[PDB]
């Protein structure tokens, strides 16, 4: 489901908007509804559909790929790809149908302490698209400062359901606030289980040091479940095309063999790693080796 | 001055932490001290490596490309390489250089809607980094009046903490949010004027037949920020002659189909936002194939590697 469906899709819930109306996730996993004021729930669907339209609809390069296949690109919205839902994506698929004459309502006596998340529904063509911001009190001052408590919505989004399909804008959320992601952990070591039977590495310690820091954990996982060099090119063709190459060779080392790969150092993880995402490309223009953040292939 | 530069220039005067003062600029373009309480100061300064170590420190894939070739990049500081200064910069180089005994301070009458932006001066080792800030209008300061409703009860609320918007390390500015260097303070006049240079270029360039479609699309900034940047650093225009790229497009396994040649074969054809924003993407030489996989790739942030 592209993005230009995803643009058709929203922009269908966007003109003929029906309702809005906010869910709070609490600590117990419990949905509890609002009591939002009506010019203060009219501040809420105002500013959101701005946020919707700036986001997605009238910008011209939204990208939207899949959540394994992270990388750091602006703009751009994930697809979630996995299988795993966390509990609070069943959550938000719940608080899409709660029925509108429900009375389990938010009692405020709580401080909003009990207030884990913050779920804005918006309706539209007898769909609903639900919004995710977690519970993120932040800081305001008067100079003094006083809320500790207040409630804020700062008309942003990390996480947001279009029917059966979940996308994603701050990957942080996704792991901090949702299970640490622990797939990603557990894709990062079935990698390298993959990278100790390609027999291409010498040391696999100093790639299994990485595996701590979430940073490249996540490359890990693109590799895992991505990668256009693990498994489908043999491993000699890839130690010689990094003897030959011109600015791989300057920092990974082939051993003294030349059958497996010298990567301890972090310098040379980061770029060992950056070679299994096939990131070093060259212009048949103006051949001109370059190093890749963000790319797509164009065949499919 | 590199990424790691600016790592160590960052956690010099982040390990030795000497103040925070925190200034508010108005609508008048007049600096005003702030009055920030002690346990609020303490709070307020959060430590701010909080954010700042992770967007530089720690920040292991932090990236500084120049402001002018913008692109699609998370954790990234585009250095500022424009020869204008929107007045905002100039307001936060008079915003280091208050003395501290100045009793210039920020009536809070005001309401803080002269309130602009924010400044927040972190002092160390001697010098000082600078961050800014829009004043956003509140966001949503939703409270409690059982049968408790809830309201924007203040309306005047000064909303602030970190997601800074500019640097002020040195002289070498520093954007991470660069909407609000466009919109806020008022850059996009100096990215339309480079953009209309590049319309200009690429008219002499005889490359394409008709250029109102470039034209049409030219008023958003995102072809600006595009046609700025081929403006400035393509490695294409004027440096190879138009009918190599032609006759690259013509042997090409994915620009043949989008992007095509007239009936007489010596101009590209780009008037639809589809065959403009492809060429676009082969103006920036955003296509490129591998020389393992052999697979063909569309990059939309990346980097030279001879330099």
């Amino acid at each position: 489901m592209t993005t230009q469906q995803l643009k058709e899709k929203i922009s269908k819930i966007i003109d003929n908007f029906s309702g809005i109306r906010v869910v709070f996730t609490t600590t117990a996993n419990e949905l509890k509804l609002s009591r939002i004021e009506g010019s203060a729930l009219n501040s809420i669907a105002e500013g959101f559909i701005d946020k919707i339209k700036e986001d997605i609809i009238n910008n011209e390069d939204l990208t939207s790929p899949l959540l394994s296949n992270f990388d750091d690109r602006k703009n751009a919205l994930f697809k979630f790809d996995y299988e795993q839902y966390p509990e609070e994506f069943n959550k938000i698929t719940q608080a899409i149908a709660i029925p509108p004459n429900s009375q389990d309502y938010y009692n405020p006596l709580n401080k909003f302490t009990d207030v884990k998340g913050i779920i804005i529904l918006i309706s539209g063509d007898n769909k609903c698209l639900a919004l995710y911001k977690n519970k993120t009190n932040l800081a305001v001052l008067r100079l003094k400062q006083l809320p500790n408590e207040i409630l804020r919505l700062d008309f942003n989004y990390d996480l947001f359901s279009i029917g059966e399909d979940f996308y994603i804008k701050n990957h942080k959320t996704l792991e901090t606030q949702m299970k640490f992601h622990q797939v990603i952990e557990a894709q990062a070591v079935i990698a390298l289980n993959s990278l100790r039977d390609s027999l291409l590495i010498e040391d696999i310690s100093g790639l299994e040091k990485s595996s701590r820091e979430i940073s490249f954990a996540r490359k890990l996982a693109k590799i895992s479940k991505h990668s256009p060099v693990l498994g489908k090119i043999d491993t000699k063709t890839i130690i010689d095309y990094v003897s030959q190459h011109k600015y791989l060779s300057a920092i990974l080392q082939i051993n003294e063999a030349g059958d497996k790969l010298l990567i301890k150092t972090k310098t040379s993880q980061k770029h060992f790693i950056k070679l299994m995402s096939d990131d070093y490309l060259q212009s048949d223009l103006t051949k001109i080796i370059y190093m890749s953040i963000a790319k797509d292939r164009l065949d499919e």
